[PDB]
Parts: C-alpha cells; structure tokens; sequence
C-alpha cells in the first residue's frame, strides 16, 4: 500500500553513463495491457504519485508506449501526480502535443553544464549538445504546461562544479541532487555492466557540494542514505526492488504480498 512509486519499466537506453545504477540487464518490457493491470492494482492499493523511469523511458516505441501509460494513469486511474525522468535526448515535441496534457512533471537528467564533463561521464550520444537540448526542453515544458525539474548525479567529475547561475537560468521547479550510488550487481561487480567505484564521492564531498549551492532555493538533496531508505523501485517485471533477489511480481501475487519481500 504505497503512496509514491518509481516504475523503471524498461532497462534499454541510448546513453552510456559510466555510473548508471539501473543497467541494461534485460530488454523485457511488459505488454501495455499487463502494465495497465499492475498500475490499476497499485491505484487500488492506494497509489497517488507515479514516476516513470528506466532505462530511457522515451526509447520504447518512440515514446508512444510511455505516453499511453502516462495517459492511462491520469485519465483512467486519476493519479494526481504523474512524472517522468528522462535523459531528454529522444523527446519529440509531438509527444507533448499528444500526451503532454496528462503529464504533471518532466525531470531531465543533467549532471554538468561543462559539455566536456558530460561527454566524459557518458551522458550523450555524440552530438555534445546535451546542455543546449536542456533549454529547448525547458521551453517545451513552459509551452505545454508541464512542470520542469532537473536531476543531477553528483560524482567525481562534477563534485567541484559551480552550477548556481546555470540552474537559476533554467528556473526549474526542483533540482534533485543525488549522491552517486553504488548498487551491487548493477554498477558494481566484475560481471556488472557498469563499474561506478571510480565515480563515487564521500558524504563530506557531497555535503560540500550542497553547501556551495545553498542559494538555490529549489535544491533537494538525495544522499546515499536517503535513497537506500526511501527510493523504492518497481522493475520491468513489476517486482519491487530497493537500493541496498527481487520480490514476486505484483501481477502474480498482488501489491501487498510483493511489498513484504522488499
Ligand atoms: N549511480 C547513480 N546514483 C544516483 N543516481 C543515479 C545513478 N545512476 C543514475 N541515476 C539517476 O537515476 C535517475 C533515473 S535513470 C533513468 C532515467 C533516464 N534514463 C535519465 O537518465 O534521466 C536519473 O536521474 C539518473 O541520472
Ligand atoms: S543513467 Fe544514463 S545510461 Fe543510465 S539509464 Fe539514464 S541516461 Fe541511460
């Protein structure tokens, strides 16, 4: 019986972020009507806020899959808060025309305003305009009446960056600032798809970054401890996972039984 949920419905992505903590282990995505069934179960178990993530949410079916679930959550389930977290690179303006009215919040991952740092940490596909893309997406959120947030992973390569003026110029509703998180089997392990150890920062370095940006009123910190205690993952099979063997899928045992495992 949860209030908010992070639904990582896909693990496919077009970027290669070196620290990615939710890696391309599978290509499975549920049939649309199976996801719709699980989302309804969550609604009936008392869900109020849903956040679509991955993976890159806009990759599947050029965003139409995501748009259909977004519309189902707002129209059919009457969820008062529907959000997406995206790297932003595959978002088409046409998506906003077709689905934007159902979307409350679009959070775009941007870890640096230094386009060298962004290419280095893997946040791109080659064009090295990932930050110029950000102002276009900000403008689309303004024009299509979607709240715009920025997600940043604080890591070895941006820990001393001063982002104050850049974040202020974008005027996001929120700037969610995550300490780089290690998850064994995801970005840690000899067989893992990423090895994030070299990206990690200490709690002291993280706190120093927050203090440097204390003038940014919309800043919301997400330390390692906060993520481990409060960030709940519903994976691409609609099994529950935490950030510290997955549960049974809610599609098989229900929300109550599945939440007990995690
Ligand atoms: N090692 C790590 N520690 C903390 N946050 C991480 C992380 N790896 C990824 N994230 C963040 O988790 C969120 C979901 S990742 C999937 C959403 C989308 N592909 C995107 O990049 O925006 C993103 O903000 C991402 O940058
Ligand atoms: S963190 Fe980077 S590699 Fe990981 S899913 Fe988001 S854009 Fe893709």
């Amino acid at each position: 019986t949860p209030v908010s949920v992070n639904y990582h419905f896909t693990r496919q992505c077009n970027y290669k972020c070196g620290f990615c903590f939710h890696t391309a282990k599978t290509s499975f995505v549920l049939p649309l009507e199976e996801a719709k069934r699980g989302l309804l179960l969550l609604k009936q178990a008392g869900l109020e806020k849903i956040n679509f993530s991955g993976g890159e949410p806009f990759l599947q079916d050029r965003g139409e899959y995501l748009g259909k679930l977004v519309r189902f959550c707002k129209e059919e389930l009457a969820l008062p808060s529907v959000s997406i977290v995206s790297n932003g690179s595959l978002i088409r303006e046409r998506w906003f025309k077709d689905y934007g009215e159902y979307l409350d919040i679009l959070a775009i991952s941007c870890d640096s305003f230094d386009e060298q740092v962004n290419a280095l940490i893997g946040r791109g596909q080659g064009k090295k305009n990932h930050v110029e893309n950000l102002q276009k997406l900000r403008r689309w959120c303004r024009d299509y009446k979607v709240a715009f947030k920025i997600n940043s992973v604080i890591n070895r390569f941006n820990v001393d960056e001063d982002m104050n003026e850049h974040i202020k110029a974008l005027s996001p509703v929120r700037w969610k600032v995550f300490q780089c998180l290690l998850i064994e089997g995801e970005n840690s392990g000899e067989d893992a798809l990423r090895e994030a150890e070299r990206f990690l920062i200490s709690n002291e370095e993280f706190e120093t970054f927050l203090e440097r940006h204390k003038e940014v009123s919309c800043l919301v910190p997400e330390s390692n401890q906060k993520m481990k205690d409060s960030y709940l993952i519903l994976d691409e099979y609609m099994r529950f996972l935490n950030c510290t063997d997955p549960s049974k899928s809610i599609l098989d045992v229900g929300v109550e039984e599945a939440i007990k495992f995690s």
